[PDB]
């Protein structure tokens, strides 16, 4: 008998471009007549819900109200309020959505696969550290040649709460790519999202030859004559 | 009596990050108690623009004012309409305007100073070219240690229309730092903004090292007895 | 009403040494019997101004003067006052242009690494760095031979950001990335008056630039002392 709300977030925000409010109903069984929509801080004219759904297979109806906003609706800091009056009550349901802080710019960084894994010679690993950073929910993703890899070929964290750093947080995300698959250049840019950054976004990229510094084979050679001029 | 207006543009929407109608009313007949509006083309009660501009000094009359949209508004295509009246003038002066629908991604290189410049002892200028873009509108900033420069540092082109592939731009800026400076540190990335990239945002950079390991093949020979030659 | 006189520019001037001024009337009343006449300082005639012009397409009939004048007798200040009669002027209008410093520096980056990976686009880099004043020409020379002028494009020369008052501009160039392999060094043939001969050509190619292989082989004897 209650109501779940759903506010935007950065996830929806960004990996859309359709900031998002939502609230749909649960733990109510099959009914109908039950009505959905939502309201602003000052509580005026949305746009209805969609996608109807069944019932749950325990008992209970499935149905989301959803509509889309302006960004900056969410980026002024206001109420967001949807309305509903169940069937079972009557009275007024109130569910709600707004944001409230300091913040911290996350430092991506990126380690190439460890020269233990490049000895069997069938895949590498990279980690995409992500830390220093406030507030949470980053979402990062993984560019390669501007052509960003599935979510699927990558795995990543949730923001772990920095046990140094205060109030802050960290994530992470790893990727198997196989030995000759990182052997070839292919520099794999990382790119995250966060709203910590002027231009809220960056990117970093790895390859081979991030290091190799300077290698440099001296020669000194005395009472060798051989035959070859210098 | 021609009067300005100005659409919103990408290099103003992300810098300024605040997607607004501006209307500079000019050229008209020098008097106050003006009638001013901006609105849709539906014209609903549409923000009028606050922030008006004063009389121009030079015998000539000066006026302006900002109106805030979303920017999935102009997303849309459909016009917005700065309706502005004269105390003479009955008939508005109607302003429909709309971005055209329709395209290329950009790709920056940064280039580093040849040794040349170093030499001379003094300072040290980074070019980062931008080509292949269209259509046009593409901001350009440089960063370093993840705080903005300013622009009084570093020169920056205009969008430029290019040679050889007819639907295609490119633009420069430039950079002034201290020899030094670039001999100690600091990789003097930059950052651009085209409303074509997947993140719409990418990110280059550079530093003394950015080239490649230069193995060195010292020979010192010491002997006296295999020669030279001419 | 637009009567603009034009001071000879450095391009024309490497051109054929032809220094040359203009004060073209436009958009006046549309009558024939325009006359043309342009004077030094001392007020007297000048050279062959010919070549009448006809209607402009909004109606008004062209004409401008082509004055030719010596190098020599423009470096002083003379205020060349040339004057217009017409049918509509029984007061003339008149026009004047006269004569109204920094060493540039040029450099020729070579492509990006990068660029030379997508394998069409060989772009080049020359340029031009704090110098004063502007009016400053740049063109590019391959063996000899002037480049396509659409090929490169020139910049215009928009002033310094922390000089005083010194100007500098650009100048790119592409070609087929597969022609960076014969390279021939693509020398860019700047043209500034401030140069002891008017012309510091610069010049790069894949050769120059920066290896990333050395060799240092220092020897070392007694039987020296000579340099063969």
């Amino acid at each position: 008998i209650r109501v779940f709300a759903i506010p935007p977030s950065f996830a929806s925000i960004f990996l859309t471009k359709s900031t998002k409010l939502t609230c749909l109903v649960t733990d109510l069984t099959t009914y109908d007549s039950v009505t959905i929509s939502w309201t602003r801080q000052n509580g005026e004219a949305v746009k209805t819900h969609t996608n109807i759904s069944e019932s749950h297979p325990n008992a209970t109806f499935s149905a989301v109200g959803e509509a889309s906003i302006c960004e900056d609706d969410w980026n002024s800091g206001e109420r967001f309020t949807c309305t509903v009056t169940h069937t079972d009550l009557p009275s007024p349901l109130k569910q709600t959505i707004s944001r409230p802080v300091a913040l911290h710019r996350p430092d991506v960084y990126l380690l190439p696969p460890a020269r233990e894994q490049l000895n069997l010679r069938e895949s590498a690993t990279i980690t995409c550290l992500v830390t220093g950073f406030s507030p949470a929910d980053v979402f990062v993703q993984w560019m390669q040649r501007g052509q960003p890899l599935s979510p699927e070929k990558y795995v990543t964290s949730a923001p772990m709460p920095e046990p140094q750093a205060p109030g802050r947080y960290f994530a992470h995300s790893i990727l198997t790519v196989s030995e000759e698959e990182w052997n070839t250049g292919e520099t794999y840019t990382c790119v995250v999202a966060h709203e910590a950054l002027p231009n809220r976004v960056t990117e970093r990229t790895v390859d081979k030859s991030t290091g190799k510094p300077t290698l440099y084979n001296v020669s000194l050679v005395m009472s060798d004559t051989a035959g070859t001029c210098y």
